[PDB]
């Protein structure tokens, strides 16, 4: 089984128990550890926050004292436009030039392997994407040639069955990709005002329409299409994302007026950390839809759709009944990595839930 976790560049800018670096990271814990996000600078693969050769350094020590962690860099992201991408990839000029580009930058940095973000192809790119990934694999395993270790490619894909059927070819990708990464947590529309868990585990034996938008149907969808059982990768959140309610409603449908407020270390709105929901749940009413198998805390005008170790431990569960490769968390530095905020004196607690029963079979 394999538990691949994320670790961000941008979560060592946090205040206090906040900051979080390479450091931090149990070792152990996981199997592969992707930095997030590289660059694009002259069509070729470059670093983003100025001291990211470090943190990479640091990041990939650990390796010295757990042998068998590999890590993966991540391309694209969010704050990466997709247009560039769609650039680059078009022209089999600027696309090869990039290709080449890889394996040295990760050769002298200690990857094991890239990871493709390339956040929500279009229709115009699916073409394009299977190229990249066809043509990367190629150069990649080529360089292998040179009597060392192959190296890895994954890619991070949407969960959204039309995202999916709109720029995807996964029968194609599938076979060349190393492994899958299913975003599937993205579910809940950040486009319309109403009350919703973003990563339900079910269906939902209470609403008709929009039966695509949870985790189950995502992973059927995606064995459907052909992708491999034991490519999958189930993305497990672990975050929140937080509502100001407009309306005393708090049940399921409840009106919303926007994004819940910040939090006192990630500052973004909409956004929550566990260890920052571990905070606000005291003097919170925690409800847990049944049908999906989620928890929702409200406090205030404050309604937040969340996981925690039982919600992960579910999918956890569901992961491995498919029988699919294992998990992919997103970000680790979301997780309570100091391990103080969240009751007990454990560090990680929605990782350890979902490797614990990884591991008990
Ligand atoms: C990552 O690489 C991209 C692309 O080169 C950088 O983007 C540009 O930066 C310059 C100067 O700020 C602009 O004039 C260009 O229009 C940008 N091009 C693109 C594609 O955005 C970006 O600055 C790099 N990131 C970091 C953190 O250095």
């Amino acid at each position: 089984y394999k538990l691949i976790c994320y670790y961000t560049s941008w979560s060592q800018y946090r205040e206090g128990d906040g900051s979080c670096f390479p450091d931090a990271i149990d070792p152990f814990l996981c199997t592969h550890v992707i930095y997030s996000f590289a660059n694009i600078s002259n069509n070729e693969i470059d670093t983003w926050e100025w001291n990211d050769v470090t943190l990479y350094d640091t990041l990939n020590t650990l390796k010295n004292r757990n042998p068998k962690l590999k890590t993966l860099l991540s391309v694209g992201g969010w704050n990466f436009g997709p247009e560039r991408f769609s650039k680059i990839a078009s022209k089999t000029q600027s696309r090869r030039t990039f290709i080449k580009s890889v394996p040295p930058f990760l050769r002298t940095h200690g990857f094991d392997g890239l990871d493709l973000a390339w956040l929500y192809p279009g229709r115009r790119d699916k073409r394009h994407l299977t190229a990249l990934v066809k043509e990367m694999k190629a150069e990649f395993a080529r360089e292998a040639q040179a009597g060392t270790e192959r190296l890895l490619l994954s890619a991070a894909v949407s969960a959204g069955k039309i995202a999916i059927d709109r720029g995807y070819d996964i029968a194609q990708i599938s076979r060349h990709l190393d492994f899958i990464s299913l975003l599937t947590y993205d579910f809940h529309g950040a486009w319309r005002q109403t009350v919703g868990h973003h990563s339900p585990l079910f269906r939902g034996n209470s609403d008709a329409s929009s039966r695509f938008s949870n985790a189950d149907y995502a992973v059927s969808y995606m064995l459907r299409l052909g992708a491999p059982a034991n490519k999958l990768v189930m993305g497990i959140p672990t975050f929140g994302r937080s509502f100001t309610l407009a309306s005393s409603k708090t049940d399921v449908g409840a009106p919303i007026s926007g994004p819940g407020i910040p939090g006192r270390f990630t500052k973004e709105k909409g956004i929550l950390a566990y260890y920052e929901i571990c905070d606000f749940l005291h003097g919170a009413t925690t409800h847990r839809f049944r049908d999906q198998q989620v928890p929702y805390a409200t406090k205030g005008n404050q309604w937040v759709a969340y996981d925690d170790q039982e919600s992960v431990k579910n999918k956890a569960r569901y992961l491995k009944n498919r029988q699919l490769a294992g998990a992919m968390v997103w970000a680790l530095d979301l997780d309570d990595f100091r391990g103080t905020f969240c009751g007990q004196n454990l560090t990680f607690p929605l990782t350890s839930a979902v490797k614990d029963v990884l591991a008990r079979v």
